[PDB]
DNA sequence: ATTTTGACGCT
DNA sequence: AGCGTCAAA
């Protein structure tokens, strides 16, 4: 009752660029705008592997992970943009730089946590308090929320999408108590106003469109973000949680899309997030561990406390290349040449990072996969990273992995290598 | 033969 | 330290 926390203490947004790599290429090449198009890596094997897909192409059934040749079977007029190749490998520099454009715009509004190349969490609690102070009890106009959906509305006693959006928004604003500066629903509504402003700023200053979720924590903000894409934002209030979760597959909640979610479904014999409410905290801890159990018990009630971390920059800088099937590296020379290619890209990115961000990586992580291993990585070794020098880094990586070569022949490498990975970690201020 | 990434938990 | 999990374009 009066002491039961409700996880309504924060306003958190998650902003996620729509079909990000596609928008980067469409900004660059106007011929691709408003077309079924996709971004692809490589080209020789089955036309290349698709990594990003415009919504026009998605209407034909084109998806990520599809080979371009097969996507062309579904969408004959599909246009393609190729990822840059440098030093024999795909190079994602263009997308990292576009990401920096968006992250720097978002950081003007609030502290952000970079969650991936194209998405960031925003802690809007403080910004909401100031905006509420400026508003001075003034009602919030639907005009301030031109692209916002209120999850769960309209409800109760138009057949077009925008009509429904406005109906729900009208119901929500009609119900709001604007005189209580401490109302969680009001705080979320002001948050959504700020996110409308953030998203307009991103589109104005970059050309890129995005979607966003606004809620009281990161998990609900992420889930909300996905409910109305593209180019829209969704507010998930605390009160919307019971109905939303009553038919929400467990796997749709962030961190439950893999084995743990599968085990929750299998062990408990449930399908939807809301069904978790029927278990005690101790029961959930008994099956999934103390930490997971406490997290699940609160999350199924819409409560999560993971903070928006103040971190705009990635914590590691890595380069990697797979060598599938017959291309697996089977000679020492091959392994050293590709280690050099990776190390040269890594050096270029590390030097840029050091100049821009006043930091230096101090550890080099070397990871390989050997042909015949189910795991993504077969082996991981670290060494000191003391100089931004590609030849030294590639030599050091070879030194830490050379004993993995079973082969009795000095010139040959066995078992052949199907993956190489170099990652600079453990940054210190400089 | 999705590939190339990036964060964080466990022991 | 090294491995595993979950997630992104
Ligand atoms: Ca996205
Ligand atoms: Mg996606
Ligand atoms: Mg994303």
């Amino acid at each position: 009752g009066p002491h039961m926390a409700t996880g309504q203490d924060r306003v958190v947004a998650l902003v996620d660029m729509d079909c990000f790599f596609v928008q980067v290429e469409q900004r660059q090449n106007p011929h691709l705008r408003n077309k079924p198009c996709a971004v692809v890596q490589y080209k020789s094997w089955k036309g290349g592997g698709i990594i990003a897909v415009s919504y026009e192409a998605r209407a034909f059934g084109v998806t990520r992970s599809m080979w371009a040749d097969d996507a062309k079977k579904l969408c004959p007029d599909l246009l393609l943009a190729q990822v840059r190749e440098s030093r024999g490998k795909a190079n994602l520099t263009k997308y990292r730089e576009a990401s920096v454009e968006v992250m720097e715009i978002m950081s003007r509004f609030a502290v952000i946590e970079r969650a991936s190349i194209d998405e960031a969490y925003v802690d809007l609690t403080s910004a909401v308090q100031e905006r509420l102070q400026k508003l001075q009890g003034q009602p919030i106009s639907a005009d301030l929320l031109p692209s916002t959906y209120i999850e769960g509305l309209p409800q109760g006693p138009t057949v077009q999408k925008e009509g429904m959006r406005k109906q729900g928004l009208f119901q929500w604003l009609d119900s709001l108590q604007i005189d209580n500066l401490t109302s969680p629903d009001l705080q979320l509504t002001v948050g959504a106003v700020i996110v409308e402003e953030m998203r307009a700023a991103i589109e104005r200053e970059t050309g890129f469109q995005c979607s966003a979720g606004i809620s009281h924590n990161k998990v609900l903000a992420k889930l909300a973000c996905g409910l109305n894409k593209p180019n829209r934002q969704t507010l998930v209030s605390h009160g919307s949680v019971p109905q939303l979760f009553s038919q929400m597959p467990i796997r749709k909640i962030r961190s439950l899309g893999g084995k743990l979610g599968a085990s929750v479904i299998e062990i408990l014999g449930i399908e939807y997030m809301g069904e978790l409410t029927q278990f005690t905290e101790s029961q959930l801890q008994s099956h999934f561990g103390e930490k997971n159990g406490s997290w699940l018990y609160a999350m199924c009630r819409g409560i999560e406390h993971d903070p928006v971390k103040p971190r705009q920059l990635p914590k590691t800088i890595g380069c990697s290349k797979n060598f599938p099937g017959k291309t697996a590296l089977a000679t020492r020379e091959q392994v050293q040449w590709w280690l050099l290619q990776l190390a040269q890209e890594l050096e270029e990115r590390l030097t840029k990072d050091r100049n821009d961000n006043d930091r230096v990586a101090t550890q080099l992580v070397v990871s390989i996969r050997v042909q015949g291993d189910k795991r993504l990585s077969s082996l991981r070794r670290c060494c000191a990273l003391t100089r931004y020098d590609a030849h030294k880094m590639s030599h050091d990586a070879f030194t830490v992995i050379k004993n993995c070569n079973t082969s009795g022949i000095q010139t040959e490498w066995s078992p052949p290598l199907t993956m190489l990975f170099l990652c600079a970690t453990k940054f210190s201020a400089s």
